């Protein structure tokens, strides 16, 4: 599939999507009219790991990269391993202006050697 990625826009609330790719919209099988102005844990569920999830909060947080592995969900319901790439986009002024994410779909690091 082409690259699945988003772009937020942490100058606004809650980091909504901006930008969905047209290998986002495959992979996850929502529209880009279901995506764009929401937060991206939209697509977790009941299995994501909240361990997780609270890592890349501070990452966000801390404006730091991260690479995570975690359970996401498709709109149909159907689980996939997501290997996350989250990154800071700042500008030449210094300033934060996007985060981008970069899904990779796959089990990559068996699951009992991630917990
Ligand atoms: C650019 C970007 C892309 C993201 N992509 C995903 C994703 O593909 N899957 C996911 O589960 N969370 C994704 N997130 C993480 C959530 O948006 C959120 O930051 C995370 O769940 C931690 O915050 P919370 O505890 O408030 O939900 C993404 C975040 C950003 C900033
Ligand atoms: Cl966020
Ligand atoms: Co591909
Ligand atoms: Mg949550």
């Amino acid at each position: 599939m082409e690259k699945s990625f988003v772009i937020t826009d942490p100058r606004l609330p809650d980091n909504p999507i901006i930008f969905a790719s047209d290998g986002f919209l495959e992979l996850t099988e929502y529209s880009r009219e279901e995506i764009l102005g929401r937060n991206g844990r939209f697509l977790q569920g009941p299995e994501t790991d909240q361990a997780t999830v609270q890592k890349i909060r501070d990452a966000i947080r801390d404006q730091r990269e991260i690479t995570v592995q975690l359970i996401n969900y498709t709109k149909s319901g159907k689980k996939f391993w997501n290997l996350l790439h989250l990154q800071p986009m700042r500008d030449q002024k210094g300033e934060l202006q996007y985060f981008i994410g970069v899904q990779l779909d796959g089990e990559f690091i068996p699951n009992p050697l991630l917990g």
